[PDB]
């Protein structure tokens, strides 16, 4: 059976109960012709022909169907696509999107959260069906651009790569020499990085002429920007710059049509506006007794840091790579925001006094771009704390960030899963004033586990102590998985050991009673390469199986993703019975 | 005994035979008062008092003594310091270098190859002796700035960190609020990076006022720059910019004295000139039968790539992060230079056709700054070759670059040590058109080993086949060490196994005959963390000792550095006898 069938069948029929009768009938019909057979091979054209089979068109407008997608999925960046819809409309009007074959110009969509807008305008043209649309951020479709959906790009977790791809293609076109225009889409806060500066600089040195930029400046990134985008910086490194509104499709279409004629490199500043970044659905539950927002560990950091500062009396300098509204640091401790500059967040903390404790925090998968700077700080600064969050949500993930952070010089890595473990990790910065500490805080929504590593963080804490006699089997876990396995072990009670340290210092009794077991398993929710299981294998010579994040991180919501990696409660329980076998 | 004694005793008396009689007498006298005792504790003030003990001054000029240092050491960047001497002279004239206590302004030396110039001007003041000066790039003194020699900085292998440190200190000074000027020294090609852009951008957003830049633009980096430094880029992000000559000390001193008064952030463009980057001593051997330059593997890459292109007929696109004159690629294959943009070198190779083989090459310790971009390419591009050179010379090294490169997604890493291994690795890019290949080419000067891994690179090749009977011991090596151990094994003939793959696929017979050995040793010339020895340990459960690069990379020439890590022929032979024990 072909890929698109398994791609679309699950989330569509799963969301079928929450659907309208015309849309329910349309989805049922699409499933009908899908079951008629003949849908195999490449994705995009198979979907296009599938839609061409059913000429039914629900709406004559795109905003409504995009809203339907977002509300059914209940996630994504709906406001950004509302903002950006005129741009995609104008691009489609010019024919920049070729229906069949190569168009009159190549195109490089650079922003990674304007993928659904393309699905939107595709529905009016009658080239995409409605069954996948109800599968947004659920495994069916993809919130980020990708090759096999009619684009010419590919996007990963990181940011800023769009301009790099466009400049690579432009340099190619200039090398062969076919004066063919490449138009690339750029974001507002994605120029705060440094990679785009390097790509623009190379474009200017080589006197490139076939590069066109359409950048949208809504004046607000994830947090309101300190100062608007540096227009002199754009002007210096490119021949021409212009700015128009992001609401009137006619102006954008006319501007790009005129600009596609002149064979000179230029950038277009599509001024736009937007509100809150993320999306909050209108809860089906009406106004009732107020719902207390359940707490993700990405929201207990601020409270613990404030508690530490009051408890000890030291001074905290806080830099968080412009994700304070994500770490809960707001309203708890003072902090200074730096914007989309991940290397800079680490760079600020070198000249600070040796007596001042400093914290740098962000999603771990950004540190990939600043390891060099990090491998200076861990040698020239003291009293440093690193917070590496994990959002393997709808967007994606580099499953190696923790493993690479834990292989630099004089660095320790921890994954606390309670409030006592976090407090002990905070306390650590007076016993090891030289070794830089890193904390990995999960995004999970879960009740606190009963017991933890209270004060001996670098040791092993039994969450289900092993029984007496010859130990036949045991399971060793790491951090969040320790919670996740715990809820699946309350029935079996398999001997379960937790360790809040990526490089634990297991002692003689623990290892001795662990080795007599005939089979050992590790359940780590981090990258297998350079990770807890094989670090145990290499340090202690443990014949232990490893089952962690094996392949790359897909783009699904957290529940379906837990299902994907073999980390769901059902599959974890099945693995636990496999241990009990 | 104190540190400075062992610091200075070795290289000084070692270079004593090649010295002048007055300088020989001066060095002998300095050794005399050093042996009188009382030289313990902190380095810089101990050296200053040691020099104050002997008021003798050889020269009244600095260029001559700096030349003496360079010629005795026979390495470094002599031309750059000749160029930069007026800057340091003017800085000393203003009192920016405080003799005792804090001066009227803080200072941040940013370039990493203007350390000897400070030693130079220190000799005229009679505050530094002459014994350490004959220990340049030999363990005595340091070619890069460091904390304990009268500076306020620290520098690592990477570039661009100087502006980061200066901006951190400036933000501190503004936070407390003491309107105190911080003056930082900047290089020409060290603004081609992106980190300095991020730091300057942050300085401008926060409306910083106490940051002063003195940047020297000799118009030539390691290779002549394509276009001069972007003056509009400097002007946009800073309040004031000025440019003067780098030859008249009076103009620079006057300009900085005037600028130290006005409390507004500004940058000074000290225009300068220089010739060849590195240094070549006048050979003591006169004009004889022409000496054929002995070949380092950093000079066989171009020939092998040209041989591959002619042999197969494909098309090569070559990007080398502006180090072509270092990889020998010159005059062998065409290439396009990108300058000091290490992320960009990888970024260019995404939109290239799937039928075109591409190569990206540089010193591995720069890839630390672009791993994220790399972990996109290895998933979206095919026919990619990575060349990771190793220069653990006088400057320093991040001993983890290979280990981190080999832990990304769909990547293989190799260390060929012949010409057949390199050819087979080139051939590999038609059997694995999906997995990105990485080649690690040493800088060593050595005769080719007798045998190698000719075609089965991912296997194990016996360089000294094990004898019959019960195998008591064996040694497993990796790449350059295989050569280095070989020259130390021709006498003992210890069973020695070479493997040109960081993740070798050892087969049943090899592992079976390896396991019966009572003791196993690994001799790897890469980083121990995440390296060949422990990768073997974790993959194959081998009770094997590891002896590789343990601590950080010091700043010495290659021979003394081989002595330092326990990798010298004498210590390696001692380890081999320890195996034979």
């Amino acid at each position: 059976m072909s890929a698109l069938h398994a791609l679309v069948q699950g989330p569509a029929t799963a969301a079928a109960p929450r659907l309208t009768e015309p849309e329910r009938a349309v989805v049922q019909r699409e499933l009908d012709e899908l079951a008629r057979g003949g849908y195999t091979g490449p994705l995009l054209e198979s979907l296009r022909k599938l839609a061409a089979a059913v000429p039914e068109r629900l709406y004559d407008d795109s905003a409504r169907v995009l809203l339907r997608m977002h509300e059914i999925a209940g996630s994504g960046n709906y406001q950004s696509n509302l903002s950006s819809l005129p741009l995609v409309r104008a691009c489609f009007d010019l024919g920049l999107v070729p229906e069949d074959g190569p168009g009159p110009a190549e195109l490089i969509v650079g922003r990674g959260h304007i993928a659904p807008a393309f699905y939107a305008e595709h529905y009016v043209r009658g080239t995409f069906p409605f069954a996948p649309l109800a599968t947004l951020h659920q495994g069916g479709l993809t919130g980020v651009v990708h090759q096999d959906l009619g684009f010419t790009n590919t996007m990963r977790y990181s940011l800023g790569v769009g301009v790099a791809q466009a400049v690579s293609l432009a340099w190619e076109l200039t090398r062969r020499g076919e004066d063919r225009k490449v138009v690339c889409l750029a974001g507002d806060g994605e120029l705060q990085e440094g990679v785009v500066f390097e790509c623009l600089r190379f474009a200017h040195e080589a006197d490139l002429k076939n590069l066109i930029l359409v950048v949208d400046t809504n004046d607000k990134g994830i947090e309101p920007l300190l100062k608007p985008l540096s227009r002199g910086y754009l002007a210096s490194y490119l021949d021409r710059v212009e700015e128009v509104d992001g609401l009137d499709t006619a102006t954008v279409r006319d501007s790009l049509g005129a600009l596609l004629a002149a064979p000179t490199s230029a950038a277009l500043v599509c001024r736009t506006r937007k509100g809150d970044h993320s999306f909050k659905p209108a809860t089906t539950a009406p106004a009732t007794a107020p719902r207390p927002a359940k707490v993700s560990f990405a929201n207990t950091s601020g409270a613990a840091l404030a508690a530490y500062r009051e408890r000890t009396g030291r001074e905290l300098a806080v830099f968080t790579a412009d994700m304070a509204a994500r770490f809960g640091l707001r309203d708890k401790v003072p902090y200074t925001n730096t914007g989309l500059a991940e290397t800079l967040s680490l760079g600020l903390t070198l000249s600070l006094p040796e007596e001042t404790v400093k914290v740098v925090a962000t999603d771990a998968m950004y540190y990939m771009d600043s390891l060099s700077m990090l491998t200076e700080a861990t040698t020239s600064v003291r009293n440093l704390l690193v917070l590496a969050g994990r959002s393997w949500g709808a967007w994606g993930g580099a499953h190696n960030a923790t493993n690479l952070l834990g292989q630099l010089l004089h660095t320790r890595v921890y994954e606390p899963v309670t409030a006592a473990e976090f407090a002990a990790c905070l306390d650590r910065l007076d016993r090891h004033p030289d070794t830089t500490h890193v904390v990995s805080t999960v995004d999970a929504k879960f009740d606190p586990p009963p017991a933890d590593c209270a004060g001996d963080v670098d040791g092993g804490t039994w969450l289900t102590p092993p029984g007496d006699g010859p130990p036949r089997a045991a399971v060793v876990t790491f951090g969040y998985a320790g919670v996740l396995v715990a809820e699946a072990n309350r029935d079996l009670g398999v001997p379960h050991l937790h360790c809040a340290a990526l490089e634990p210092d297991l002692d003689a009794r623990t290892l001795a009673q662990l080795g007599a077991c005939e089979d050992l398993l590790t359940v780590e929710y981090n990258g297998v390469h350079g990770g807890f299981g094989e670090r145990l294998r290499t340090t202690y010579l443990l014949p232990a199986r490893v089952h962690g994040v094996r392949q790359d991180i897909a783009n699904r919501v957290h529940d379906r993703q837990l299902r994907l990696h073999g980390m769901g409660p059902e599959q974890l329980d099945a693995l636990l019975r496999g241990l009990t076998g």
